[PDB]
């Protein structure tokens, strides 16, 4: 891919949350992210794929359950953005956080928000 | 995974489109995404995760590349939302569809919206 | 205004909650919501915006603050989409609500979702 | 309004874009909003509203339909956010722009991102 090299590797957000990802050749990405607010604790497996074929940057996404052996938070986040190369590298994203709720309670389940992504802290 | 029987099959949107699902116990979804709408054509792989251990829904995500043998449409689209089982059993979800740009134009790249997907057409 | 006569009057969404608006020759859009969940009580102020001269749709939007003389839920509602008209006349919306947070919070203060409104209930 | 004084006047976002508004004790937020990208020239109409009576951010929203004088963009963007005072004072937003499509595009009318806006360019 592209920027598989590019891509491959960890990764810091504006709020200190870290994420480590393998992009495969076949435009798999497999990793774990650990985030620095909210509830959640230590690393959590993601998954997600990635152009691997795009001056454009590369589009892609990826997914995090929020439980792992120490906490269980109900919840899923998928990032979609895109990736950007060079001296500044960048993944700019949208995100979407689902909270489990009851049916009553679905239309107030899902948030919204944005993450940059570079990779220096 | 408690729902991981009930996610697990194919699933239809409000649009037409298709997805089938293998939820695994430890949290992964693996499957193909084939679209109604868009610059798409036949199967495109998935991949997410779901929360395994939830009257609340299950939480969950999934990402697909639009990238197969037939197309590349340079973007990924992301679905963040929840199962609801049940005799009218539904996975409800918004989504955030990024393609790829310039950086001139990264401010338009991300479109978002919803699918409601349930087990009949 | 090509579609102010279709738009002015009163819309119902999806949930039960009623919503009443003049459109002005002008572009603009005035009147009231009420909802029929979350932290509402009777009526809330509105103003928005609609394109007066667009086969399309009619793209326009609208705020509502959480704030009357019976309730405060610190909070805000932008609605954006398009107006349809005909026999099945409809105004097709995602939704973005912020609610005032801490800043340590704000990473979680914007809920999104959708809203169908139609001219009967 | 407890944040009346600090929201009225002029706001810049991080692309150049400048809008100016008046907040009234009332909760109305009143202007114009003045691009710098997309299709846009000079000055829009902006309506919206804010919290009169929020340690937290004020929140508020705003609607402009991209029509003046000189172009018609068939399009609206709500912007979903708070108000942060102070001397780095802020409003931190989330948009929807919605264009003005038929029913067979509607699934892609809607782009969604995000504005920071300060008092200094
Ligand atoms: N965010
Ligand atoms: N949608
Ligand atoms: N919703
Ligand atoms: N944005």
């Amino acid at each position: 891919g592209r920027d598989q090299a590019g891509i491959t590797g960890t990764w810091y957000n504006q709020l200190g949350s870290t994420f480590i990802v393998t992009a495969g050749a076949d435009g798999a990405l497999t990793g774990t992210y650990e985030s620095a607010v909210g509830m959640a604790e230590s690393r959590y497996v993601l998954t997600g794929r990635y152009d691997s074929a795009p001056g454009s940057g590369t589009a892609l996404g990826w997914t995090v359950a929020w439980k792992n052996n120490y906490r269980n938070a109900h919840s899923a986040t998928t990032w979609s953005g895109q990736y950007v190369g060079g001296a500044e590298a960048r993944i700019n994203t949208q995100w979407l956080l689902t909270v489990g709720t009851t049916e009553a309670n679905a239309w107030k389940s899902t948030l919204v928000g944005h993450d940059t992504f570079t990779k220096v802290k």
